[PDB]
DNA sequence: TATAACTTCGTATACGTATGTATATACGAAATTAT
DNA sequence: ATAAATTCGTATAATGTTACGTATACGAAGTTAT
DNA sequence: TATAACTTCGTATACGTATGTATATACGAAATTAT
DNA sequence: ATAAATTCGTATAATGTTACGTATACGAAGTTAT
């Protein structure tokens, strides 16, 4: 099978298009630490075995690693062998025996998920105080993206793509835009978040001074130097990474600078505007699958798990004890 | 394995009626396009080698086919292969990553699904003050069959399979269809469609004027030739094509022609009343379970999709950050 | 293994305990059938050939019988095959693209279930204007019967093992009753349907003339020959049959006497008082889920099947439509 | 696979890890009794006999264990067998039969599951009425405990692993435990178990006289010697038979000694308040949806089990009847 | 000083879940380009 | 002979669950800071 | 008498379900027992 | 040199779907009682 296993890899490369781009740098970045490994401990590395990947596993849980990391490591393997015709680790007892034990021991010795920090209207009120006046270029984008974001729980990668075409003007005063969301067959062309009568006035003092308006092409957001001058592009988006760092820095501004420890969830993220909303719609009392649609939400565990600790979606045994 | 293949080919044909009609209509379609594409490049047509499929479905794609039917083209193929002992052609690699491949192509360039152009109770309430006057036969049919369709979300093929017989009146005086064939298959008596006051008046009126109760095994719905008589009959039944073509004319005639785009969707086809009932039961409130009900869905994917768009934005969070 | 088959049977003989003997009644029959089938065409009956069974099946198809039990005599023929050690018929092509075809083609041939006749309050208060007057003890004994079950929602086989002292007295000058009703660990060993006022003095006057009073273990409802003269038993219970008939002759007394056609479902039934009951309490509008507790019932379709010619369980679109 | 079967059952204890201490607490448990019967018979330990390990479960019903048990030493007698590579005894119609019998003629017999003493609100407002006003530190406790378990429905193992790093406040001021341990496996962040402020206060009593808080990594509840000294911990937790023998002696307290019946659930359990909270909210509306939240439960037929028993009767089919 | 309050233990029995992968966000960090 | 059932055969409607663990129930013996 | 109103057809594409068995009721009919 | 990002590696949270049919969409040719 030595030549069905050189075919299947032909047949991964041929049709690399069938994943996407950073799906497959996971991958790469799994062969990779699995390799290094087997090399440091003289050990094949493809094919895995079964012992050897049980030894692997057995590490990353040392190495302080989360289950669904260690799981995702197994995972790219398993696949990795299963679409190159040979076994997959997990289809041994010894992995499958130490999967169950990592699992069930990390559970207990208390390993908690990634919560993610909330960017609510008091935290944009506080900053819409404190950047309001600035007459820097860099304020005034970061307030409009802080605006579009909370007002429109929309994700990083879909506001960096959207182009200043993208958005126009109804119901008032107000704006309206309206993105992809969604992409498989199945899903809606496109909806409209329309941005509200304090957030419209953002982004317009952001178009104004960046000039992103010259080009109905050009992205609404773009790039502005130290010298304060935008960089309008209808070819190049703002990097996602660049919109989070809007978010930690403005948080910086704001709560010191983060704290020694890397304890991961310190200031705010890319979602942190999404998390934020979500809560403050549910504390005005608004029906979960009312919030579910502003997010494009469709799990309702999830959206459960950003506004459970806020006293109102308290449970029924709450209610029924206090009267 | 090579005459157990041929039995196996007879004995899927000799209890062929195990099958839709439509099935082995779409079966034998697609093997005329496939053996067509392999006779062009001179290749063995059956069975299928994985590297010609692959070739094949990006001839397909290259064609400009939708993704939905590229996989019906892998769908038959696989078929007949598995019903014939062989292995099919998606236990490739080759097939599988290309199948995947296309989908992203496809759907990261803009293409989307297409549904029915909507019929809700405006358009219902439109055409029936236009027709409700109408003495002809062909007017008091339509109308009614427009109803039908709108009032039970029925699809055109199990209007077009109602029975006088099949017909029933409740205690409020209300109609009654009940459908006999459902595809959730144990022994789900079926379900049995009530229609409203004002719409069992135009099944009334139409049966009155078409005397299709002089055998109550004769169909609902038949045919009303050029001299406005009524055609009735218990061996064959109002072609879907026919139910199509009212909904097609009810269109044409409050809107005219539609242009000559080609695009699909441009008036009204059998399924209208369905996608608009379920908007106008969501936009009115009515619990999901209800709706599914109404429809006879056994999920939730299709009737979500048939809504998102309307209460999408307005208020919400813009309310919320004004006052 | 012929010795295996033989130790197989001697297995499940063996244990035969482990299934209701009604159930194995079942299988003797389908046995008996097919067996018999074989000796007239010919052909091996244990074990079955796929061929065999496929036959068979097209004859039961012709024989007019409905696809519920065409499947379940190919059941009792598969679990005979598979406890048996053999391969069982269902797991041919041959027979499984059969029972396809057949399901499907009797589907579309307009295959409707077996409804059942409703006892409701209209017919058990034109009964009891009939049959209350009367001094004859078998009057009596069916009128009580027809409240007891009208008015519990209980199953014939369950009011048939009830006991004088299973019924005790509170809430007034109301009655008690408490049976089994489920049995297999999880289940509710047993429950208190409760007889109304009107109800409770037809029960009363059937064991102040019957007499079953005279031993607590007795059962409630008795034997009663021509003579007029009750026979109370804590050994033997009155046959369900019997009580069925108590439903027929009812309806006989009434509505004439049957009719000619085998069609049926033409008078009452065992479970005509369930069906009716569960009508009049959605006509009186009662939550669908409080339905199902009056009649120990957990599958809300049953239940959905007997009130959906309702016309209150209407639906939505008529609500819709009628404003 | 005479050696393979070694190896394997080397890799389960290797890897133990991966199965819950109580699973393990229970196969050898079974194993010492299938083997004890096994040597006053002269048979065969392991590989278990399926003729064997049926006269064995036969054995069992006979000594009068229940069904769920008889079950269980089958269980492990299975997964013993599969977890080995050897093929289980229940793949055998002997022991398959056997148990489907035993299981009938049992429940037949009257046998049924048996469910905790429940702890409803009345329960939890009257012991709290009594030790609220004591200053005892073990009494505090109690107290605190039996709140939360009403309050969260929380199993003793979970409130058992409650560490004060877990504990937190909400927006109204109410405590929120957060239970890090959930079996419906992937990464459910967890349940933030909310307390009333009445329960809250019970805590924070506790919390205070008890000096738990001197390390947020110790056990929320710990013990209390006699002299009302508390011993907070971070390594070990109050043992659940502690916890178990808390709801013991709060219903001694109020009922006094138990009859020596022998019977269980003679007083409440450590599931007491989830049975009991169950039924609190059921009775008083709240959906069932609700419900399952509550208690964690992600199915339907155990909070139903619990409930069944009360809005029986009352009305329903009588007051309908009546008038 | 015997003792309250547990802890450990073993057999009996009730309670419960049932997915793995492709894709996007996190985020500290090295690389890049224009002030 | 026949009312009133009971027992039988079998079509057909309504009900109900398997597999593999994991956690609680509880009397009894051993532990420990008082 | 050409024609409204379909029917039949074939390729293109959207819509949809996913259980089988053990047990109880049906019910016409033969068997049974006491008036 | 450095603000402001972009590109990289990889831990980790959130999203999403396969298999096998079955039915509709619609322009175009053939059918038939007028």
């Amino acid at each position: 099978t030595s030549d069905e296993v050189r075919k299947n890899l032909m047949d991964m490369f041929r049709d690399r298009q069938a994943f996407s781009e950073h799906t497959w740098k996971m991958l790469l970045s799994v062969c990779r630490s699995w390799a290094a490994w087997c090399k440091l401990n003289n050990r094949k590395w493809f094919p895995a075995e079964p012992e050897d990947v049980r030894d692997y596993l057995l590490y990353l849980q040392a190495r302080g690693l989360a289950v669904k990391t260690i799981q995702q490591h197994l995972g790219q393997l398993n696949m990795l062998h299963r679409r190159s015709g040979l076994p997959r680790p997990s289809d041994s007892n010894a992995v499958s025996l130490v999967m169950r034990r990592i699992r069930k021991e990390n559970v207990d010795a208390g390993e908690r998920a990634k919560q993610a920090l909330a960017f609510e209207r008091t935290d944009f009120d506080q900053v819409r105080s404190l950047m309001e006046n600035s007459d820097r270029c860099q304020d005034i984008r970061n307030l409009a993206f802080l605006g579009i974001a909370y007002n429109t729980l929309l994700k990083i990668a879909e506001i960096a793509r959207i182009r200043v075409k993208d958005i126009s003007r109804t119901d008032g005063g107000r704006m309206l835009i309206h993105i992809g969301r969604t992409k498989t067959l199945v899903s809606t062309a496109g909806v409209e978040k329309a941005l509200s009568l304090g957030v419209t006035k953002l982004v317009e003092r952001w178009i104004s001074v960046s000039g992103v308006a010259d080009d109905p092409n050009n992205y609404l957001f773009c790039r502005v130097r130290k010298n304060g001058v935008a960089a309008p592009s209808a070819t190049s988006q703002l990097s996602t990474r660049a919109l989070e760092g809007i978010f930690e820095a403005t948080h910086r501004l704001i709560y010191g600078a983060k704290d020694d420890s890397g304890q991961r969830y310190l200031a705010w993220s890319g979602h942190s505007a999404r998390v934020g909303a979500a809560r403050d719609m549910a504390r005005a009392g608004v029906s979960i699958p009312e919030i579910m649609q502003a997010g494009g939400w469709t799990n309702v565990n999830i959206v459960m798990n950003y506004i459970r600790n806020l006293d109102s979606e308290t449970g029924a045994m709450v209610r029924l004890l206090e009267d």
